[PDB]
């Protein structure tokens, strides 16, 4: 920060005596199901060299995690959101150009631990016969533990350029009733995968052997809200001062069958059955300080 | 945040140099026993490219949970709260839109660990008689540990639309006088489900074997208070400019029964058994920034 | 909070620019020994919809944990609070409603662990006379834990109305010298209910065999301080603008009984076996902004 | 807080636009060992309905730890302070009224954990001579674990009354060299009460088997400093405008002896052996916003 | 700090009632993948001594993690980013000066637990034949704990100069599917390095035995995004008021290599095998407080 | 504090509008090795009663841990800081009274967890001739854990009066390469006490034989900068406005003395063997508002 190099806070930051213009965009996509909103913030502060657009991506994608597939009481599928997308692109003819971004990827750090023990031990015994027995014996043991978090979604910012950025919210691993976690290469030689399987062995249509979704992420069902940001950074002397842009909603969505076996039910995963897209085209004026759909 | 790019904190914000109106409604229900609170802020901000109503819903749904049928003292009934729900809608002629909510789903985590010891031992014995003995091995150990934090009410955002929100807080689980947890789906072969057992074979009437509501989770007998806020956003250059919002508390109970079976007791569970609704009407006006039921 | 849904923080709070009238009224009940202090703030905000109290009842029910009967050096008992109670009431022909009230009923959470390790050991043994004897063998182990918090007293905010608003702090457990916790439901087949017993089976008299009240909680007997927080709203076109209400401050004791027996003291507990009430009528005059006894 | 109510932080707090006068007092009481200070503050909050006094008591209470008989080598006696008191008194005839009081009574907390854990076992034998043997077993393991936090001196609010206020450091239990903890009520067929035993069977004078100072708290022997908080209220219209106030305080010493017996000493605490007083009046104009004694 | 020194907070930090300067500058090196971006800000403080400029490299360097090589089923290789470096250089003939710089080395720590146990166990055995025996025995053991946090990658800024500056990331160990961590020095004699081998002895072409990049960490595909911060000094009597800074991104990749030996999988890692480097020249004028490249 | 009492946050706090008065006044008392700085504040609040004097008393005393006798290579001593004392006196004719003090003596706390387990196991055993074996049995423990921090200095506020006041900090206890912790009383019947010793059986000169200084508590070698503050308090109406203060350093050194037995070393250590003190005096102008010395 600023205080590190003895500097004061907020001395660097843009937007001092400055007047921002805001304003929402909101659209519904009724049959891929999202609800898309644009906060848009422009910023044309004197002392920076180029006008500011901060654009932020908000909404929720719904999850849509249903039985769609019914082949009797002895099969049945599911879909269910393995990926949600967010991303923003500018045509290449344009001159603005994406700067920043929010959030990037972190470092995961984990927890490491060594132990070593030694110990003797001794022992006298007998018997009203009169025997008496003896024994001392030592031991050694090494252990190592490791310790770390596992989200049951990542955000990952995929690699950006400057006319393209975008973010994706991935099932990492999910834990079905205290078992697990399961994973979608999760696989059991008797049971194959078990993300969302509810009883192992039950007596029921292959419909009602799914996980509840109360009892899942609530990610799966619910949908996920986006909460990215992105600045687009546009030079003043510029000859055209309109831009377009591009905002990609997206949902992957994954089929996990459950199917019965002689004995006991087997469950399938397959990785991104189908892609639900929604784009939606936005205009800038950077002289209005305006954004429209 | 701003300070993640660069901006000063609070630039990009809406509500500065603005005058806003607010107000409260306050309704009770007392036929479904819900104490429903309305507090709305209407923000005329100059800067930004729309008038924007931020709705909160508020009061305290009651849980009503009680014994509500005595068949003698071998068989009883309790009626408790699974679900509350809360929901805003607006009719789909209205050119008003949701643009923003709060809260929204987060992404649980869980804590994994890994451990590996191996270890050493030896001991030599021996007796009063001459016989000496010994003895060396050696043991290797593999362990999994995951740790995570279960509440006993989820609170879930719906997938929402632009002209409809809502929330739902959910049972999840709960401790039975330190034993569980236990949940809608528990059964045991010889107890059945033990959510609400006192004791497992007491000798008393049938509704003098639930839980005491002091023991369980107090949103299951006083009720759970809703803090929800939603954003509603209207086109300045609209014609109409007046709307109509409708606000729905509702309850799910579900019914619990307790059995005398030759020797002990045994508790099942039906989901959904009830459903208390209580709908309400709003008028906003937009131009003399005004609210009523 | 306001700054989750792009809103500078405090924009949408009541309070802004306005003069706001405070007073406090102190009373104390030397029969119940209910010290009861009201601290009133009228707020009138021209930006609001109506006319505001914000009522604070504070002070301290004093616990009055005490020996009352002495039946000889073989019988005794003692008078407890299990529970302390709060509640405002407005009469039904107000037209002044409840609108917020504070603290409210929070979820609960616990914390679960799940552990699956598996071994593997092996050792080699021998005795100076040539025997040489083997061994090799396998484990594997599942554990589950959970973890939770419990207070001693648990506040809960009972239902409230339009007119009606109450806060009780109930007595959930105890811990007696390192054992338990136990409850006013703790049953041992010798001992009884051991919730205040200090000697299992000393030789003293009864009225001496009681825990000593500084080893106990301190709200047993110094008492319990409420800190509660209500609104009131007044619309201001009514044509009344005088309120009354009602204060009930509120001690439930129960009485718990040291018996002995031929060889070991014996503890008993009787639930709600005395209520000590403290009722207290104001004034409320929303045009001088005043409140009186 | 206020801003669980929608209202701004600090809307409902008196002490804006006032003028505050406070002074300060201190004494020292030579015999007693007992700096006290007051420090007043007079608000004067022209929006609140009476005059408040601001009373805070500090200072410091000399523990006194110290052996204080030396009969021979063999037996000898300590006293220790087991309970600090602070005190403030008004004169039943006064107009003025206790109002509000810090600290208060906590709510003291526990972590209850539960652990269940079950295991299979399988081992094979051998020897040279083709002896095979086998073995195989379950094991099941319940446990409880009950943590809290054990302060070494307990700070407790005493019943207040309109006139009356008090506070009471006393204490709880102590680690004699990472044994105990021991209280007062420590009781051991052989050594008595180890509360500030030095050595079991040391060989020396019993005025030198008593625990050292530094090793032992510091509120026993250097003291505690109180730093406790009142309110006093007084009315705008009320006639005599002069108030008289005692602050009181207060040191329990107990008797601990300790003599040599045949083998070991042995330790006995008497309770409540003395009592150190100091009163002191003072005399509060509401007019002339002042405070002496 | 400076209330350390008993000195007002931000009293001794630059940027009092100043102007600043500030500016962005965005390029896209597309062959290396790199989006660069730098953040100016000049500082021009008269009660400092000379002119500062403060200059932020963000952006992101791409992962590039992908398999390149795929020599029929039995061979591939994949390169993988080891580390991410960025660097900022003045020519030796400027006068300008590179002060401070953020982040730093920071000092790692690690905690110690040591234990020491001794116990005592005794048994008595017997059968119906009336044989009677006995055991008596105790034990002692010591431990050692270590703990410590490891991160994936570690921030390591290098050495610096008046005229070179330089942060690198690099890669320090990875947890594979719960096993590891692994370094680029892992060996094992059967496996060799299993940094990225996803089984050990699958049957399937070389090219899908690789780790997800999903499962990896985020770093390694999708990239690093650096926040370092350099301050530039430049004397205020300086004849020369134009400068000339070099900034340079780079990306050190490995080389992973998974054969197929008779019976399992075997990979290797080849250290620094390929480097990408995209240096940028940028012209800074202290006259006009400008920044260009 | 004032928000716990309904009042603003600093409303009965001392210097509003306010000028105050700072001054340094630093010393360095060779011989002894300390530096004294006292740093010192006049308030005059016309609010408030009595003029205030804040001195805070700072700098670092020297810990001068040092081998100073060397009798041969079978036994040596070494001087070591076992307590850091400073005092400020007033003289008994003086009318100004020390008010406050800081830091004060805190209640130490301590965790307390209870264990209780119990278990059942069974197996059966077996060979290839037809012996057949059975074994049940059941366990029950119960344990007990106590945790509490320990510093290697305690700061403790000796018991102050109107006219002194001092604190000393002294050592607690050390860590000697992973074993102890040893304190000032610590003996072994063989090594004696091992505080400062190296090595328990090493071939070297006893000067040689004594921990590393770097190994050790800094405060041991480098020494203790004190950070303490007092508050004078003089009344305005004094006819002598003119006020002394002594103001005391002290430093008390034990004596650790190894010798080499038969064939091990010993440690001994005596307790107080000396004693550098380092008084100065001021002089106070309270109508100047200065001090000097």
């Amino acid at each position: 920060a600023d205080s590190d190099i003895n500097i004061k806070t907020g001395t660097t930051d843009i937007g001092s005596n400055t007047t921002v213009k805001t304003g929402d965009l909101v659209t519904y996509d009724k049959e891929n199901g999202m609800h898309k909103k644009v906060f848009y913030s422009f910023i044309d502060d004197k002392n920076h060299n180029k006008k500011l657009l901060v654009i932020r991506t908000k909404g929720t994608i719904a999850g849509q995690y249903r039985v769609y597939s019914e082949e009797g009481a002895n099969k049945s599928g599911l879909a269910w959101p393995s990926a949600f997308k967010v991303q923003l692109q500018l045509p290449d003819n344009e001159v603005a150009q994406i700067s920043d971004y929010y959030p990037r990827n972190s470092i995961d750090t984990k927890e490491y631990m060594s132990t070593l023990t030694y110990g003797f031990n001794s022992n006298v015994t007998g018997d009203d016969t009169g025997k008496i027995g003896g024994l001392i014996g030592a031991n050694v043991s090494i252990g190592h533990t490791l310790r770390y978090v596992q989200p049951d979604f990542k955000t990952i910012l995929e690699s950006p350029t400057d006319k393209k950025v975008g973010w994706k919210v991935i099932f990492n691993n999910m834990v079905n009733q205290n078992w697990g976690p399961y994973d979608r290469d999760s696989w059991n030689p008797v049971y194959g995968n078990q993300l969302f399987m509810k009883t192992r062995n039950g007596s029921m249509k292959a419909a009602d052997n799914f996980l509840d979704p109360n009892k899942a992420s609530s990610l799966l069902s619910s949908g996920f809200s986006p909460d990215f940001a992105t600045v687009i950074t546009m030079d003043r002397k510029a000859s055209k001062q309109q831009t377009n842009i591009d905002v990609i909603y997206e949902r992957v969505r994954d089929d996990y069958q459950l199917h019965w076996t002689s004995t006991n039910w087997k469950g399938t995963n397959t990785k991104d059955k189908w892609t639900d897209r929604s784009s939606e085209r936005y205009k800038i004026d950077w002289e209005k300080e305006e954004m429209t759909n």
